[PDB]
C-alpha cells in the first residue's frame, strides 16, 4: 500500500537491522521540514505502512535514519549517529520508491529503487 | 591545518567529484543547526581549510553535501539532491577526521576515517 | 528453498539490475574453483532457485557478478566489468545467505544477510 | 610513479586498513590469471608502487583484496574473505587509476577513480 518503503541492513553483524527508527519530512511552502511520517523497521530490516498514495503527494522529502539508538542496544557506541537524504517526488515519476541503507559505525550507504 | 576533511567521489564517472558544495553545521545550546562552515571540494575531490583546531570545538556537527548542483553541470538530474551525516567531535577521540563521500544519482555513500 | 540467493541493485538508474548474469564457484579439495550454480536476476533483482539446503554443502563459495553484458545492453560501457566476494558456508551458522550488490559503471557495493 | 594504486578503509573503526593484501592479476593470452603485482597497505591505508608504466601494459586485471589476514589481527573473523573486481586497462584511457576499497565483516565496497 505505501508508495515509500525503508529498508535497512546492518554491515557489522550481517543482519536485517531490527528497531531502527525511521523518520521522513517534508518541505513546507515557508521551507521549514514538516514531520511527514515515522516509524521502525521489523525483523525484515523493512518498514512498512509509512505511508498512502493519497498522503504521499509532489514534494521534497528527507529520509533520517537514527542509528544511535539502534547500535547502543546492540552494544555498539557508533561515530555516525544519523544519516538524512533528500530527494523529490514526482507524481509523473514511478509510484513506489524504496529506500535502502546500509549501516556501520563509521560508515553509512543508502540507494533508492524507484519502480512502476 | 583543518581537523576537518571531506574528499568526494563520482561513481558514474570515476572520477574525483569537482566543484561539489558541501556544508558544515554545528548544534547550538537551544539544539538548532549553525552554520559552522563550508566550502567545495577542489580538482582533486578534497575540500580543505574548512576549520581549524581553535574552531573545531567539541559538539554535534552535520556534514551536508549538495548533489543537485553538481550533477546538474555534468548534465545530470540526480534523484538524490542532498545527504547528511551527523558526528560528535570529542576532544578525547582522535584528532583529524576525514569525511569521505560517492556520489551516484540514486546512491550515496559515506564513511569516516577518525585519525592521530 | 535456496539457501543461497542473490539480489542485485543498479546505482545509476535506480532500479532492480534486471538479466544479471550471476556465477557461484565452490572451492574443490585440489583449491581449484568448481563451477557450484548460476543464474540470471529477475525483475525483481532478484535470483532464486540458485541451490537446495542439500547441495548447498560446507565449503568455500565464490560469487561472481557480470557487470559488461548487463550495461551494455542498458547502452554502457563500464570500467569494472565483474566483481567476485569469497565466504565460507558453515553449518553452525544460520542457514539463509542474501548476497546483495549494488552496480555502478565505476563502483561496487555488496553485502551479505545472514539470517536464520 | 605507479599507475594503478590502491587505497583501502576500515569501515568498522573508522581508519585507514593498514597491512591489508593485495593482489593484482593480468588476464594471459590462454585466459589463466598470471600474477602481475601485490604488496600492503601502509599506515595510510595507501599501497604504492605496485607496478610502473612500462609494465602496466594494456589489458584485463583483477584486483584482489584479501580481508581474512587483516580482520583476524584486529580480532574480527569476517564473513567476506576475500574481494575481486577486473577492469580493462586502455591506453586511450587516462593513465592514472585508483582503486579504493572500503572493508566490514559483512560487507565490500570499491570504487575506481580514473585520472589524467
Ligand atoms: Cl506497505
Ligand atoms: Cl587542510
Ligand atoms: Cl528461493
Ligand atoms: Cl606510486
Amino acid at each position: 500500500m505505501s508508495p515509500l518503503m525503508v529498508k535497512v541492513l546492518d554491515a557489522v553483524r550481517g543482519s536485517p537491522a531490527i528497531n531502527v527508527a525511521v523518520h521522513v519530512f517534508r518541505k513546507a511552502a515557508d521551507d521549514t521540514w514538516e514531520p511527514f511520517a515515522s516509524g521502525k523497521t521489523s525483523e525484515s530490516g523493512e518498514l512498512h505502512g509509512l505511508t498512502t498514495e493519497e498522503e504521499f503527494v509532489e514534494g521534497i522529502y528527507k529520509v533520517e535514519i537514527d542509528t544511535k539508538s539502534y547500535w547502543k542496544a546492540l552494544g555498539i557506541s557508533p561515530f555516525y549517529e544519523h544519516a538524512e537524504v533528500v530527494f523529490t517526488a514526482n507524481d509523473s515519476g514511478p509510484r513506489r520508491y524504496t529506500i535502502a541503507a546500509l549501516l556501520s559505525p563509521y560508515s553509512y550507504s543508502t540507494t533508492a529503487v524507484v519502480t512502476n
